[PDB]
């Protein structure tokens, strides 16, 4: 009888953060591995420590060798760079066949940049099932438009309903058009006054420019609260099999018009994984919107194919 | 410094549970009111037993006298008869005229020991009993609502991510209306995390006679439950209902929420309680969402505005 | 992959409030079994009401057919009444025995009174591992001391350690020895000003008595609140194996000088069950309560035997 | 009505660390301060992006300037100065004479714009520190405490967990006295669930000399983080023990817990803060517990409060 196993396959700033979480919330034992010497194994022993205050008993531990992933439940990545593709593309091979290796029955979570792309990768080098290797990059683009849209309004982020669907990148497409209020269109809240056609304009933009103004504004690093709660939400969704609907990077075999790629769209995270595919009816602008922001993937995902 | 209070004025199955969810999320202190002696003071004792396990510091107190609500930063009120003895002619006179008069006590009590609570009340007639309770208090009719829409949504959405196998979490649905028969579940406004639920008959994931099934079966939830149990109602989502709505409250979270509120023109009703979605936050009733309603949905809701109308008058005219 | 199962096998209060507890807590998906036709499923739709409004996904289904409870991770039984003992006796028999049929690896909490009595019965009939079958009692009488205590001195129980050893009933056994305040010990406290002698026996005889105390004010029932979180805990503990220290009945081959019987003794409860028992440096005068408090439960097991 | 208002003064990775701790518990709203411009305002937007996912309505919010930590409900300070560097002469003429200045600006601004918050210090040396910020605001002294013991004890509790392999939950174990080299952990008050540790030398669970390295490794636990991380210190355990702090007054829980607090005669110490166990409630320090320390963990505290008389009998020279 064994406890739900959990590695991160990179110990930095969104890493640990997921960490911190996983115990917070028991979710499993948390495995910290880093290509860093002695870095993970300190922040397991601080997040050990977390431990006593959060009277719980989840096991953290750091490591810098990829054997103590064996079993792994869930692997939610973010190990690389922030000539930066080879590079990724390299580690993120040696990332897959390790996992391939040693837990290749895991749920596996990428958020290395550019997502899309290695998510693809990692799953090439791997083999595991299509349906659990995915990428987190949607839920975190949700959360920053329902976060902006909710302030505007003054309502909870809970209560607001938004997605962002295509790359993540400059050309993520979100989509003001399914944006809802409890159900509510929020066109609705336009004739009652509470939010302009223009704010709405406004916060798609800032929407798809987030990450840099907060890298703009940090100076030193990029976002990692909620990119960390993004992942850790898809891995509770998994080991939980709670069912929830989520834009995340997964791969689609003729939905939206895309073979053999890894894109964000919509879909339902349960205990098998990526269990089910929802196909938005996408108005024709929509459409081409997502598919001139997966075109950079497309051509990348060849590129990097040659390459090999 | 003091911790915020919670009363509960009935200590029945619903109000013991509003209880133990007020432990377990550590929202407050906890005073337990009923008529019956020494009631209870018993069910205030277990709960205070059961702190240990949750390790929580929680005061719950147990008392038959109104003096104890004294300060209340919420109120909740389950006490009078139920639905449960529905007898044709129960309904008629005993559940409206009976309660409307312990309303009226209950809400002079709170006029006299806890003036600036937020009142949420529960008992039957729901859109009724708010009303007097309202009149009867004086409070402002913004911080006095009454939980069903939370409820009778509850179930239609869970009924929905049953049949498309999702979290209920994704499911946005509302019930609007007056609590009971004459509620108006909303098929249109409900959404999948947004998408519109068509767009899942076409996908094939639902049929709209499933659909059409399913705001039926909300319509009919609770006596589906009664005549399930053999004795009694339902207790726990009733429960979840009021204090997710007193959580919105106490914590200022700005939730949307179905809850039966004070129309002022809204929704064409004036000088009305009745269920409309609302933003419940830390001043109580914030914000009246005026939906923009189909004419066949706004003759839906006009009718049953309209069945509350009748019963107001009717326990007026005494 | 599966989620996490919980069959309740008796739906009445204490129950019914342990499914509530399992739904809020997304434990797993709870089966409420009765012999009652009919109830159990109307609070099972309640109940599946109740996680739309706590925004989870568990599935509560209610029964009358023992053939769902199979696969059953935890099962927790109040089944019975409250000649009382022949016919609990033979009701223990039988979920004892549709366990061995249906969910023989599952962890089983026993609470149908007498307490440590109907434990053993229900092992005998089960067949289990001695170490996956145990009763809840030590948990609630402690949960009243630490309560009690706690009151008095007006600190959190959290920070309130007791125990209550021995057989669930009038003559429990409370330990006020081995009572702390985040580990200092209660005798600091007196001689402090803080409590008196005389307050702590007044409260070990009130935890003694207290069932009877809440079933005189109830006026119809007994208590269901505490019991049922509790058992919860318990089941908590070994689901996501948190390795609590907790007074549970627990089968004995040796320590305290018991053999073959279920008492309540303090344990570390964990995900294989009653990993181990602790035994305690009672003094001559708690052996002998200990002893005394014993009595009935060997005498009982003894005569039931007999009787089959 | 209002929610509480929590603001952390320093933005470091330990007061991003408490923010995300305070948004993720729905404990107030939150300022973080900082003085290093935007980047507040960064990891503010960072942390509102996640409530989102945590579905909260938290409100964080960054800043540059103190006036925004108006009415604050509780300060939580990190800035200054750290160990890192230690660098023998880092300690004497850098973080001791540095921290004082700041740890005074930080007073006077919390006695201009919040004087009636609770106040959590964690600058170091802490214990000093406290007394600094105490003086320089005014404030009263059961309502400015220091974090070390907590967090002290959060190690002592993990390592004993960790061989006896039970849960840290069941592990009592206290560290009082000073923050640093000097502070005191007691082996003798460490129980499983009110068990004297001694019960399981003699079981076979534990050895003494085993408790006594882990005695020493809870003196040394800072340094053997950092000494791994290459980088920085730890930031986790930091931050959830100066929460749980924040959190025990917030919600009146009336927790025992080793906090740097102010002694007025108790243990033999007289106007002066040291880490003891105390009850933390709604209305701050509430009560000193006072140990029946035998004379040789009384002498081993005495010295701990001889180096924190020293170094505040310096940094008053000045």
């Amino acid at each position: 009888n064994k406890r739900p196993k959990i590695s991160l396959i990179g110990s930095g700033m969104i890493g640990g953060t997921m960490a911190y979480l996983c115990a917070l919330k028991e979710l499993g034992d948390v495995v910290l591995f880093d290509v860093v010497k002695n870095m993970p194994q300190g922040k397991a022993l601080d997040l050990s420590h977390s431990t006593s205050v959060a009277d719980t008993n989840v096991k953290v531990t750091g490591t810098n060798s990829y054997e103590d992933i064996k079993g792994s439940d869930v692997v939610i990545i973010t190990a690389g760079l922030t000539d930066l593709l080879p590079i990724n593309a390299k580690i993120m091979k040696e990332v897959g066949e390790n996992i391939k290796k040693y837990c290749p029955n895991a749920f596996v979570i990428c958020i290395t940049n550019p997502l899309d792309v290695m998510v693809k990768v990692l799953q090439e080098a791997s083999g595991l099932p299509h349906n659990k290797v995915c990428g987190m990059a949607g839920v975190l683009d949700s959360s920053r438009f329902r976060y902006f849209i909710a302030e505007k309004l003054n309502v909870s982020p809970r209560d607001v309903q938004a997605m962002v669907i295509g790359a993540h990148g400059d050309n993520m497409v979100p989509l003001p058009r399914y944006v809802t209020v409890n159900g509510i269109p929020l066109q609705e809240f336009i004739k009652k006054g509470w939010i302009t056609q223009e704010e709405i304009d406004e916060i798609v933009e800032r929407t798809r420019n987030a990450g840099g103004e907060i890298v703009n504004l940090l100076g030193t690093g990029s976002a990692y609260f909620a990119p960390a709660a993004s992942a850790i939400a898809m891995a509770e969704a998994y080991l939980k099999d709670q069912k929830r609907v989520l834009p995340c990077s997964c791969y689609l075999e003729g939905q939206y018009g895309v073979k053999d790629l890894y894109v964000g769209v919509p879909v339902v995270i349960g205990g098998n994984g990526v269990e089910k595919v929802i196909e938005l009816e996408l108005t024709p602008e929509e459409k081409e919107m997502f598919d001139k922001s997966i075109e950079e993937v497309r051509e990348l995902v060849k590129a990097l194919e040659a390459l090999d």
